[PDB]
């Protein structure tokens, strides 16, 4: 008897939303913070370092973690994870709360990290990188990153297996996980994933010369066509990693009492991804979506719908909201329009929350960090492919905020959609970094 | 079978920690705080208060709970508690985490204030008492304040029971739980309970002209013995609650699937016992202790040694601490020596560490609010008789801060001492208090 929501919340996970065909999906919008059971630790000390919060549901049970660094963000020798595993209850007066069954702290000394969790039949897998070199140093590293697939099962207990890189992330040089969380999809989990290719490898090439374009909705990128092409064609080699293609990706492994069988690695083409860069795969209903971050020179919140077959993907032509920008460097700002070859921005997922009769989407929930280029107000609000809704704020003053990754579900007991948007905060007294779970109801006007 | 702590910590948990005879009980002292699971949810949005700890940890799990009110901490409307049950574990590095197992949300149609909680063999204990008017108001009320005797499950259901109060605290005009951790002794859990007494009633008159004057270490009370006595005896009907007798006193009630099943309070003799405040019931070895706030003129921490007799206990002269005081508020602060009529201070307790091979009490680990008046800048350290020993602090800069309780415990395995110091901090943003479980280890100097 393995855990499960409880039963006003059963059929209100993971499924589309909210469908009105009539209505504008902005006269949707967020109410103010609500006050839920905090399910997430906070640093124990004054230097502790709290980052790269993942997060999954089914409609069983949902997953989280993050990482854990003793001495600050800033160092990269050691360091641990945390993990939960639990379900959504209701309280008698009918309020939520997310109770974790399973809290454990999976420190040894292997150090992972960038992991995404994803809720499978099992348990939590998990999927990691196993890193001793920093960022920089691995990319350069011709030996592509070690990966291990692990689990934390309803039982408490944690199994993990390094998975063959030596082959099946051969032809890269670095290669983590999306951090945005992963979905089980056909007796499979689905986990996001990027790196660096080895140039010249048998995956680099195909990828040599593909590019794409996507562009803004009303402001058509200047800079003559030759140089936006050119521009764009170079947007996969940032100077970053020394002109390293960094590639989109997505693997998937078969979901049973072994853990890390069958992996299976799926390149598109960039002639429809983007510069390669942290995602989430998501699973509402029966669409699904690949989150992109906008680490390249698209500022616009991504979305590229999903098919799957076999044990492989397929991306398609992504959905997009003006409205849903986030901070970066220039010339990749918040505005940017044309296509440059930058490597920043931050993790700021949409989730889809309403569509059509014809199950196409419309609107999103999220939330954005409004600020050209700083990682600043965290801002919570419903997206259409152009506008913004009211918007809901953490702080009315000035505030430093990282990644947010959210989440939508309904109760069903008392026909109310809720959304979940776990935001990276700035803190005081207790380090760097909290990783607090921000709780909005969806009203809309009349 | 039954949650329990990972073998590492078997035989570790409400026993003896230090069994010293000539080392001075000083020498020892805390490490810096450690960083571990932050196992208590902190607030979700701006105005949330969290506040009013209570924890206790049986051989076996541990449980704690907090109140929560939505719309900041002097609003007195409604309010609900959070609950946890859980259990000791072990990383493979060997760090500690306490992993809790049942993680809820208590809210209904009822006001559960000032609850204190205990590990029972059949789960989490609390007893809370339910309000429908301020303290104030019901120092007022004739009859008594209602109470509930409830518990958490290991399965993760909570059930309670009312008191009939009407009959149990009969001779009281407001009664509640101490709000700190209370004891399972001999198949019965205690609490430390107080409030005020109804004038005249029997139990009121037993109280009459018994009294205590603590006097400090070093100072030494100018006053008359005259003036003195008239203070102690005035200190119990204090200004604050209308000159109501605020007594003491501590409720057993028998452990079984009967919730509420035959309690019975016991009243200690004033001849002993200081004006009625929070309390706590500490069991170390196969020694009972009562802590007793600072609310009167006494200053030092008061540690009253608990002999249990069936469903009644007894009360001796207090272990004194001297360098432990609280703030207070003149008359009664910090350094007060005489006797007086005040109803101030806070909740700061001290854990029972170092022992004579006698049994008799030798030092303690608590955290004391380090000022005189206001409540600022905490400060963890080992407390003899007379003197503290060095100390950890939260934060060099002054830091408002409120309740603190700590626990202390062993991992028989490394043979490592730690305590575990729960402590409600001033917080940024996210509510009006974030309260923080500390972590240390006792450490000696050479
Ligand atoms: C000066 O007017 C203020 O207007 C505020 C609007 S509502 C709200 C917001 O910005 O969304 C609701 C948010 O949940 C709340 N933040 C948190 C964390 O709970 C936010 C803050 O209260 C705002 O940032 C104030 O600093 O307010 C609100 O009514 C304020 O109280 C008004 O003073
Ligand atoms: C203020 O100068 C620093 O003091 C440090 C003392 S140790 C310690 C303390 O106050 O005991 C350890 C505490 O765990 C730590 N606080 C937290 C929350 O983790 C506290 C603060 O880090 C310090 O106080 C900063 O405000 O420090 C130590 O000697 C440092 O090397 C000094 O620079
Ligand atoms: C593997 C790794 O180092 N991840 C880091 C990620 C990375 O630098 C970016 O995705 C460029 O690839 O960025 C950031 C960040 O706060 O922006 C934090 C992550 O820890
Ligand atoms: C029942 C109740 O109201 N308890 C309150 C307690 C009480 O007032 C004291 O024991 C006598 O004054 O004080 C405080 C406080 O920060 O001091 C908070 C508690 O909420």
């Amino acid at each position: 008897g393995a855990p499960i929501h409880d039963p006003d919340f059963i059929g209100g996970i993971g499924k589309e939303l909210i469908v009105d065909n009539a209505s504008d999906v902005t006269s949707f919008y967020p109410s103010a913070f609500q006050e839920h059971l905090n399910f997430i630790p906070a640093p124990t000390t004054g230097s502790g370092c709290t980052r790269i919060p993942s997060f999954d549901m089914s409609a069983t049970h949902y997953c989280y973690t993050h990482n854990v660094i003793l001495s600050g963000c800033r160092d990269h020798s050691h360091s641990h994870q945390y993990l939960a595993l639990g379900v959504l209850r209701t309280t008698a007066t009918g309020r939520i709360f997310f109770s974790t069954l399973r809290s454990i702290s999976l420190d040894d000394t292997q150090n992972r990290k960038s992991c995404s969790v994803s809720a499978t039949p099992l348990g939590c897998d998990m999927l990691c990188s196993k890193v001793t070199e920093t960022e920089e140093e691995d990319y350069n590293s011709a030996v592509p990153t070690l990966m291990a697939h692990g689990r934390l099962g309803f039982d408490g207990q944690y199994h993990e297996k390094d998975l063959d890189v030596t082959t099946l992330f051969e032809d890269w040089v670095a290669n983590y996980p999306g951090v945005g969380g992963g979905s089980f999809i056909d007796g499979r989990v689905w986990f996001s994933v990027y790196g660096g290719l080895k140039p010249n490898s048998p995956s680099d090439t195909v990828q040599e010369g593909k590019y794409v374009i996507y562009k803004r909705y009303n402001d058509t990128c200047p800079d003559e066509q030759d140089y936006q092409i050119r521009m764009a064609k170079s947007s996969y080699k940032p100077g970053r990693f020394g002109g390293k293609r960094i590639q989109q990706a997505i693997l998937s492994i078969k979901v049973s009492t072994s853990l890390g069988e069958d992996p299976v690695l799926t390149v598109p083409p960039n002639t429809v991804t983007l510069m390669g860069a942290e995602g989430r795969i998501l699973t509402v209903g029966t669409s699904h979506f690949l989150y992109q971050r906008g680490s390249s020179y698209f500022s616009p919140a991504l979305l590229y719908p999903m098919t799957v077959s076999n044990k492989t993907a397929t991306l398609h032509s992504p959905y997009t909201f003006n409205a849903f920008t986030r901070p970066g460097s220039i010339p990749c700002q918040a505005s940017a329009r044309c296509p440059n070859s930058c490597v920043t921005g931050v993790y700021t997922d949409p989730y889809p929350l309403i569509f059509y009769r014809n199950h196409t989407l419309r609107g999103v929930f999220g939330t954005m960090l409004d600020s050209e280029q700083a990682r600043l107000n965290p801002a919570s609000a419903v997206f259409d492919s152009t506008s913004r809704s009211r918007i809901t704020r953490v702080s009315s003053s000035s505030t430093k905020a990282a990644y947010t990754t959210s989440t939508c579900f309904k109760v069903v007991k008392t026909n109310k959609t809720y959304c979940l948007s776990i935001a990276e905060i700035s803190n005081t007294l207790f380090g760097e970094f909290r990783i607090v779970p921000l709780l909005v109801e969806i009203l809309k006007n009349d």
